[PDB]
């Protein structure tokens, strides 16, 4: 390991609070990609141009052309990345990489496979996994290890920065430190459970004043990758009952008007409650006793072995400013300016 003094930047766009990417240039010349930065999963892709246009996703969005680049290296071994709302399918690449000014030669799927939903609602063209490579589909290097190699960052880390949606800044990734204008006070550090997954232990889950979930103990995965803030199917339908909401066929929904009356949600890591009003997790769209207003808070089942577990993903990264320590195993939280 080889340490520089480099920190480097990626200035994110923020699409209605769920989506927050970036630019990333593919090839020689470049080709630009719009790209979610996902803590969650360690693969690199993007569309490719031999995606056939029957995959209405790839007419809807910027596709690799290995045939426009003369820094393209062939690989052609098949791959499969399954995500939460769907799944990509297509083969490896190689060609140069350029995230925040650094540039690397990167491993990356070329996506042949796309369906229409969840893609067509998708902003973003591919994602850049931040996970380790004990995550990585076909045991393939992800570009923050291959940043590393290179000897020319500050720290082994990078940070989350999310804001709330506006003609501002949307978010921001330090690659290398932390951008102190977008946080006050001090990082909280909570130790990952085991290297290979950006997952800690959680101590318990309030809803008011009652530790109503999780008073066992249970597991949280802090995904920069997830829009929402998600726990096991069993343990949002506990919390959505004690919140008044009800459920619908994608999310839970509260009347409008009882959107601001809604009780403080609490997360017991390391030690330190990080708390949410209802502010945070409601998308307040109108006041209206009439309408229905979605809570920013959903059920999901991730499986085994990641899985059963919560994550904590923009919904939470917006209150809470977020250092992922690759050199000490760790994720630092330190309140969101
Ligand atoms: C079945 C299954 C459930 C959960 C998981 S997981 O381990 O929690 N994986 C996470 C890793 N972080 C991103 C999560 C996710 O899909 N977020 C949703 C987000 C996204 C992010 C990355 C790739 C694809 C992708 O699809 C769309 C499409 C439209 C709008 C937003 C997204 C999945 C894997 C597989
Ligand atoms: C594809 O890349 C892997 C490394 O990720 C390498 O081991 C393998 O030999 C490559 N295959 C081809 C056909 O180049």
């Amino acid at each position: 390991l080889t340490l520089g003094n480099t920190t480097s930047s990626v200035i994110l766009t923020n699409y209605m609070d769920t989506q927050y990417y970036g630019e990333i240039g593919i090839g020689t010349p470049p080709q630009t990609f719009k790209v979610v930065f996902d803590t969650g999963s360690s693969n690199v892709w993007v569309p490719s141009s031999k995606c056939s246009r029957l995959y209405t996703a790839c007419v809807y969005h910027k596709l690799f052309d290995a045939s426009d680049s003369s820094s393209y290296k062939h690989n052609g071994t098949e791959l499969t990345l399954r995500y939460s709302t769907g799944t990509v399918s297509g083969f490896l690449s190689q060609d140069i990489i350029t995230v925040g000014g650094i540039t690397v030669t990167q491993m990356f799927g070329e996506v042949t496979e796309m369906p229409a939903l969840p893609f067509m609602l998708a902003e973003f063209d591919g994602v850049v996994g931040m996970g380790f490579i004990e995550q990585a589909i076909g045991r393939v290097t992800p570009i923050f290890d291959n940043i590393i190699s290179q000897g020319v960052l500050k720290e082994d880390v990078f940070s989350f920065y999310y804001n709330r949606d506006s003609q501002s800044l949307g978010g921001q990734i330090v690659l290398g430190g932390s951008d102190p204008q977008h946080y006050e006070g001090n990082f909280h550090y909570i130790n990952l459970i085991k290297t290979g997954v950006w997952q800690i232990q959680m101590k318990g889950v309030s809803v008011g004043s009652s530790t109503l979930l999780c008073e066992d103990g249970c597991l949280a995965l802090v995904d920069t990758g997830a829009s929402y803030i998600s726990g096991s199917t069993s343990s949002i339908e506990k919390l959505m009952e004690a919140l008044g909401a009800k459920k619908r066929l994608f999310d839970y929904v509260v009347k409008c008007n009882e959107g601001p009356t809604l009780p403080d949600i609490s997360f017991h890591l390391g030690g330190k409650e990080y708390t949410l009003t209802s502010a945070d997790y409601v998308f307040q769209e109108s006041y209206s006793s009439k309408k229905l207003c979605t809570l920013a808070i959903h059920a999901m089942d991730i499986p085994p072995p990641t899985g059963p577990t919560w994550a904590l993903g923009a919904t939470f990264i917006r209150k809470f400013y977020t250092e992922f320590d690759r050199r000490n195993n760790r994720i630092g939280f330190a309140l969101a300016r």
